[PDB]
Formats: C-alpha cells, sequence, structure tokens
C-alpha cells in the first residue's frame, strides 16, 4: 500500500511539496563544536555539520572532532556512522574513527572523480603492493584484494595498529554506478548493493556501526540508511503497511541534518523500498 501512496504523489507531482514539508519539520539542534574556528579545515562544507549530541568523538585528547554522526534506529535495531568523504587532512582521522568505533564495513556511495571534480580523497590503497601509512595516527592500511563489478566494487582491507600489532579486516563496499546528475532510473543495482552489504554481516550489532559516506554524508548516504531501515521495519512488523518513509526519515534527521538532499532522492528512496519489499 506504500505503492499506492507512491502512485498518488506521482500522479499529482507533489514530490517537491512532500520533500519541503520534511525539511520544515526536521529537527534543529546546535552544532557548536563543528563551528569552532579550529575545525574549519575539518569540514568539507560549511553548511553540513554534525549535531553536538550525536557527533562521533575521536579518542584523541587535543582535538576529538570529525564530521561524522551516529545514527541510532532503535526499533530497526541498527546503527550507522554517517560521515563526509575524507579530506586530504582527515584521512587519518577517518581510519582512527573506524578503529575506535570497531567498524567492520565501510560503505562508499560516490566516485573519487565525478564530472571532473574531486568529491573525496583517496583514503585507501590503490595497489596491493604499497601500504598506506597515516602519520598522525598509529594505523597502517593494506589492500588485500578487490572484486570489481559493473555497479560496485568490494575490497578486503587490513587495518593494523602499529602500537599493539593488532590487525582487523575491513570490508570496503564501493558503489560506483550513481549518475553524475540526478538519481538512478532504477533501484535494482542499488538494492543489490545493499543486500550485498547485508550478506557480509557488516551491519550486525556484534560489530561497530558501519561507516557510510558520500561527498557530504547526507545525500546518497541518507538513501542507503533510509532504505535499509525501512526494509527492516516492514519485515519485523505485524503490519508492513504501518511503515511511513517520511516518519522514518524525520526520526533519522534527529541524528544528522539534511539526510536526503533532493526531492529526487526522496522519490528514489520510495522506489528502492517498494522494489526491495517486493524482493523481500
Amino acid at each position: 500500500e506504500m505503492e499506492k501512496e507512491f502512485e498518488q504523489i506521482d500522479k499529482s507531482g507533489s514530490w517537491a511539496a512532500i520533500y519541503q514539508d520534511i525539511r520544515h519539520e526536521a529537527s534543529d539542534f546546535p552544532c557548536r563544536v563543528a563551528k569552532l574556528p579550529k575545525n574549519k579545515n575539518r569540514n568539507r562544507y560549511r553548511d553540513v555539520s554534525p549535531f553536538d549530541h550525536s557527533r562521533i568523538k575521536l579518542h584523541q585528547e587535543d582535538n576529538d572532532y570529525i564530521n561524522a554522526s551516529l545514527i541510532k534506529m532503535e526499533e530497526a535495531q541498527r546503527s550507522y556512522i554517517l560521515t563526509q568523504g575524507p579530506l586530504p587532512n582527515t584521512c587519518g582521522h577517518f581510519w582512527e574513527m573506524v578503529w575506535e568505533q570497531k567498524s567492520r564495513g565501510v560503505v562508499m556511495l560516490n566516485r573519487v572523480m565525478e564530472k571532473g571534480s574531486l568529491k573525496c580523497a583517496q583514503y585507501w590503497p590503490q595497489k596491493e603492493e604499497k601500504e598506506m601509512i597515516f602519520e598522525d595516527t598509529n594505523l597502517k592500511l593494506t589492500l588485500i584484494s578487490e572484486d570489481i563489478k559493473s555497479y560496485y566494487t568490494v575490497r578486503q582491507l587490513e587495518l593494523e595498529n602499529l602500537t599493539t600489532q593488532e590487525t582487523r579486516e575491513i570490508l570496503h563496499f564501493h558503489y560506483t554506478a550513481w549518475p553524475d546528475f540526478g538519481v538512478p532510473e532504477s533501484p535494482a543495482s542499488f538494492l543489490n548493493f545493499l543486500f550485498k552489504v547485508r550478506e557480509s554481516g557488516s551491519l550486525s550489532p556484534e560489530h561497530g556501526p558501519v561507516v557510510v559516506h558520500c561527498s557530504a554524508g547526507i545525500g546518497r548516504s541518507g538513501t542507503f540508511c533510509l532504505a535499509d531501515t525501512c526494509l527492516l521495519l516492514m519485515d519485523k512488523r505485524k503490519d508492513p503497511s504501518s511503515v511511513d518513509i517520511k516518519k522514518v526519515l524525520l526520526e533519522m534527521r534527529k541524528f544528522r541534518m539534511g539526510l536526503i538532499q533532493t526531492a529526487d532522492q526522496l522519490r528514489f528512496s520510495y522506489l528502492a523500498v517498494i522494489e526491495g519489499a517486493k524482493f523481500i
């Protein structure tokens, strides 16, 4: 019946009106740590900041700030870390967060170069023979393997703590099929990407929360978590028709501002949940 709500919004063309209502009802919490002049160079965009109450704190004593937010969906029993694409000076902060939060999976929803512009920094090794060292941290990153497919790429990474010589396996799920303009016309490849992340066990609570990021960490990143959470709800509820995508999105926006950036991404999220529910 969520399909019925989709057909009626499509018929009246009210996707922009629906999305604008979501923006009007969205939570507004302070972001004072992010707006400190010390953390300007740690933010990719001045209008995309984490809330104080939900920001991920680095275990570094001097400056614990990273543009990342913890999303807790209690009923769906899932947690995500949403962050921006690492900057050239925050690549060590990124992997420090992954280590400290004990994350198993890293979900990347953008290409490094989209339409002749740098949307993200190369924070993982391109060659298996050359490791990456992050000086400000105690971390060593090594590319073990990668499986390249037409819509996404899965890489096996080894994160080593040089202090204790402890190593962890990090799975890197890189979705590469998102168009430079607009949204995918079909959610088939995006859903197959999500189910691939699910099957790896990375979303399971015995691991730390997965790190999901795009360019700013709100747009495509919101669609991944919104779709994943909405699919979990209608599978564990007695009445799957009680799931409201708008309600779930507003609940999500309590933890990070601006999730789902355009009415086009909102329509795509509807299409992914509808097709995903049909796929079960």
